[PDB]
């Protein structure tokens, strides 16, 4: 039986999607992710702020089909490091992804199975192409929420494990009032 | 070898993607698409207007990779029928598509291989899920350009022929100042 086509309203101001399933990631949910463990533990104990929320509209895992989701990435820093999404590779490594930036100032960090990294800046209107085999993470480098829509293959799945253990070969920090992408000492 | 990640600017007011492949379809490229053949002949002679332009960023046709494109669908009528895109099924029938409406007033007409139809209104912010197996055509029901962004599997391909010969089982016309979706009499 064919699936029913539908339309859902996406609010470009809030990132809210009608009919989507919500996910909330708090700072506590990201242990071992930031370089400055002291600032992390401090921020968690003090307020454990929400780092980001995802509104996902997903299908059964089937070749050729597509999922889409917005993310609202809140502004913040853990020590010198800007708030970011956990980041992942796809379970089916060769699945690509397309991001559309809607609001705020941010960017995407990407890296290969081997660690070679790239940084792509994102402002409203920017569409980012995430090629097959690249892990990807988004970072809010500004003062307001960074909101974007992502469209990805239904069967792409997720590999958070690799990233959670080694992180990205680079980190994005504020140094002298400036955003800088630098080597991860933890790597 | 890994492909290079990249970002491109999409302009939400004009639908133009900087550096993208541009395609232009004029009414003369749409012989046998509109119900009112005489009105089609007449409008082509008087003016041969651009019905739509597409700005496409495509990858090689491999499983799991993704293409994206904007379309600028111009306002107009052929007789009583609103300007529309040619419409197609995918070559790999079971490939889905996701559409994001950016500007203007329109909608999508979809139908199964058996001719069952569905109409989904589109205003700015509407995201439409085009399921596996469903042919899809966009229609402009207002007086300004209807602009939207579409993301689709790189291997989906196109099947235009099926629609080129028999059309869609429904049409979208203006009747008594109102938009109406009704049976295609030539189907
Ligand atoms: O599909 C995606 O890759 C995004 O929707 C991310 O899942 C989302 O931004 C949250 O990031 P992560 O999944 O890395 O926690
Ligand atoms: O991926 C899509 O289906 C869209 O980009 C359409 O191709 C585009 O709107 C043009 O319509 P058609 O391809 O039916 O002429
Ligand atoms: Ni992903
Ligand atoms: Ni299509």
């Amino acid at each position: 039986m064919y699936k029913e086509p539908f339309g859902v309203k996406v609010d470009f101001e809030t990132g809210i999607i009608e009919g989507a399933k919500k996910s909330v990631r708090r700072l506590s949910d990201m242990e071992g992710y930031f370089v400055d463990e002291r600032a992390w533990k401090e921020l968690v104990e003090k307020e454990d702020p929400v780092v980001y929320e995802v509104y996902a509209v997903e299908q059964e895992e089937k070749e050729g089909d597509l999922n889409f989701a917005t993310t609202v990435l809140y502004p913040g820093k853990v020590g010198k490091e800007f708030f970011f999404t956990k980041g992942h590779f796809h379970a089916k490594l060769d699945r690509a992804e397309v991001y559309v930036a809607l609001k705020g100032k941010g960017g995407m960090l990407l890296q290969t199975p081997e660690g070679d990294a790239k940084w792509i800046s994102m402002e409203p209107g920017t569409v980012v192409y995430v090629p097959p085999y690249w892990a990807h993470r988004t970072v809010n480098i500004g003062d307001e929420p960074f909101i974007f829509l992502a469209i990805y293959p239904a069967d792409a799945g997720h590999d958070y494990g690799t990233i959670a253990e080694k992180g990205f070969s680079k980190i994005v920090i504020e140094e002298n009032g400036e955003v800088k992408v630098v080597d991860n000492p933890r790597w």
